[PDB]
């Protein structure tokens, strides 16, 4: 059964990484990388188990709970152990394969990726993270830096992905419109099923989603005296005013773009979007969706601010 006592940890580290460096599931924003190197006593045998613990304030993916843990593999890719993840205990239990009966003096390394829990850590702060391999812990202080909005003139916006449902092939995006609570004249918000640059220009060929009349779009108004979580992720929409039906006659669609006519505003809004995506021909994700806010300055010229999210698996 459990052979944690026969696992010696050579080195284990925790850091903040960039999501684009998680090759198996690359994404915008940051993540936590746990890199562990350990030796397996020769006494360990097939079907024996070891554990790895995540920090209580991280989640292996904050987009879905359906993935299995990655295997422990050698440099050639032979499988040393297969894992199962228990959400309750935030622990992986790894079961050694026959690899540990056929090889001796085994060393192994693993990198596990995770996300700060945005419900537990809704705003920027520093905190201590603690992980463990085979019951041996290490700790690391990290600073959590969430993104800034993109700001041009009165145009100011930010977005993140929040929920992937691979059964229905949908992605959820949460967009903050005017989080700075500016007075924004003739505001238009686009949602495009492609990457968008910082000025709202569509950049086709960098991932996609489908944005059309069947995309679910909900819109919430934020009061002057409400501050939005810096994490960009809302867990409880009941605290905001659902104004979705006010947009029934304010939406238009053209060539995989939705436009919402906000008009003259002086408040922040939250848009929650659920859109369909299309897996690639070889069974991977190549998801990208962007948003932009257009406002009119006092001289009648337009300012645009864009934001874009992505998930690309391999």
């Amino acid at each position: 059964n459990n052979v944690n006592d026969l696992i010696k940890v050579t080195k284990q580290t925790i850091k903040v990484g960039d999501g684009k460096d998680n090759v198996a599931a690359a994404h915008d924003g940051k993540d936590i990388e746990y890199d562990t190197e350990f030796t397996i006593d020769n006494k360990v045998k097939k079907g024996d188990t070891m554990t790895i613990n995540y920090d209580k304030n991280v989640i292996p993916s904050d987009l879905t709970d359906k993935n299995d843990p990655i295997d422990i593999t050698d440099p050639s890719g032979e499988v040393i152990a297969k894992g199962t993840f228990d959400k309750a205990t935030k622990q992986i239990t790894y079961t050694f394969t026959d690899y540990v009966d056929k090889y001796e003096d085994i060393k192994s390394r693993l990198t596990l990726y995770s996300y700060i829990d945005k419900k537990t850590v809704p705003n920027e702060t520093s905190l201590n993270l603690t992980f463990a391999t085979a019951g041996k812990e290490t700790s690391q202080n990290v600073t959590v830096d969430y993104q800034d909005p993109m700001v041009h003139g009165d145009s100011n916006i930010q977005s993140i992905f929040t929920k992937l449902d691979e059964d229905k092939q949908t992605i959820e995006q949460q967009i903050y419109v005017n989080p700075l609570k500016k007075s924004a004249t003739n505001t238009k918000v686009d949602i495009a099923g492609s990457q968008v640059d910082d000025y709202g220009n569509i950049k086709l060929g960098n991932g996609s989603t489908i944005i059309d009349q069947n995309t679910e779009i909900k819109v919430y108004k934020v009061n002057s005296d409400q501050q939005l979580p810096q994490s960009n992720r809302i867990y409880d929409f009941s605290q905001y005013e659902d104004v979705t039906s006010q947009f029934d006659n304010k939406k238009s669609f053209s060539n995989n773009v939705a436009t919402l006519d906000f008009g003259d505003i002086n408040s922040a809004y939250i848009i929650k979007v659920v859109s369909k995506y299309t897996p690639t021909s070889d069974g991977e994700l190549d998801i990208a969706q962007g948003t932009s806010m257009r406002t009119t300055d006092k001289y009648g010229y337009y300012n645009y601010a864009g934001y874009s999210n992505f998930i690309v698996t391999s």
